[PDB]
């Protein structure tokens, strides 16, 4: 999701003094009072912690706290320098980034080598707010008698959008979607496909909305007992000759066709014209006529003369 960033910048500490007016290591050679026996080992504490309105010295580190190794002397200016990771605490974060925060920084002085524990230097403290930015923002402590500046950031880790770092986007052309992401972490979606997460095909313009759908874009794909370009049309029962259907696998018979499969002939007589010589020609059903043939001819058709 994230990172607080913290770099030391520089330290100043001219005699080399802690918090308690001390020197660090021994004595203080009286009247010009400057310490001269040892030089302090100087290090960073890092506290960072959810927003108070009145900032406490004490409480647990929320958000997270580290510490740098001894990397200085009394005095020391890496503002030219390029920073590396002796000097620099990195606190990562995977909750929603709240802007508002807490930080105490602090130098120490190290002191393991002796029978004396390690002392405060300085302590710093503020409470600001802060949006994600690869811009560092620089902070100065300069009230007592040791210096230091110091510059923090917040940064989104690789895919992670928003003031919080929280809203994650990776582009894919998978099963899951088919999309690019902008510059807010939206989904645009690629040529032919829709929808929150473009998983959705859009389809032949024109295509049924009831009987056609897609999986792929541009296509056209018919429920099953409809067809066409656009899947617009019902097949009609197979077998069905001279019907229509509305619905699928229906065989609704045109004029003057009968039966299941519009098969059989209601209008015998117009369409292949039987009786001869005369004769007068009536329907008297399906695929069937009559004759009423003139005299001296008989027959289905009077077809037999004398
Ligand atoms: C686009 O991104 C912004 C900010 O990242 C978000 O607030 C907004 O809801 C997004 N718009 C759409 C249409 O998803
Ligand atoms: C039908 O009946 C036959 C017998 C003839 O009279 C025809 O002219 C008529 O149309
Ligand atoms: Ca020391
Ligand atoms: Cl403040
Ligand atoms: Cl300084
Ligand atoms: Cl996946
Ligand atoms: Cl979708």
């Amino acid at each position: 999701s994230g990172q607080f960033e913290l770099e030391i910048l520089s330290m100043q500490n001219v005699n080399g003094e802690l918090q308690n007016g001390n020197c660090c290591g021994g004595a203080r050679n009286p009247g010009d009072r400057k310490c001269t026996r040892d030089e302090c080992d100087t290090y960073f504490k890092v506290c960072l912690k959810e927003y108070q309105s009145r900032v406490t010295a004490g409480g647990p580190c929320s958000f997270g706290s580290g510490s740098t190794p001894v990397i200085g002397g009394n005095t020391f200016n890496l503002k030219a320098s390029r920073g590396n990771d002796r000097n620099r605490i990195v606190l990562p974060f995977s909750f929603a980034w709240p802007r508002s925060y807490t930080l105490l920084v602090e130098a120490w002085d190290s002191s393991n080598d002796t029978v004396q524990p390690d002392s405060i230097i300085e302590k710093a403290s503020h409470s600001g707010m802060i949006n994600p930015s690869r811009q560092w923002q620089t902070l100065k402590q300069n009230t007592g008698v040791a210096h230091f500046e110091y510059q923090i950031r917040v940064t989104c880790d690789d895919y992670y959008y928003g003031f919080g770092c929280n809203k994650f986007c990776r582009p894919r052309d998978d099963f899951f979607g088919h999309y690019a992401c902008d510059q807010n972490g939206n989904k645009t979606c690629m040529e032919g496909w829709m929808g929150p997460e473009c998983n959705r095909a859009i389809c032949r313009q024109g295509c049924s909305p009831k009987h056609g759908s897609c999986k792929l874009p541009g296509d056209c794909r018919c429920q099953y007992g409809w067809q066409g370009l656009y899947c617009d049309k019902c097949i009609p029962h197979p077998g069905c000759v001279h019907g229509i259907c509305n619905e699928p696998w229906q065989c609704l018979c045109e004029t003057n066709w009968g039966g299941q499969l519009c098969d059989k002939d209601l209008n015998y007589c117009g369409t292949h014209q039987p009786c001869l010589n005369g004769g007068t020609c009536s329907n008297t059903g399906p695929d069937k006529y009559q004759c009423s043939c003139p005299e001296g001819y008989s027959g289905p058709n009077c077809e037999i003369v004398d």
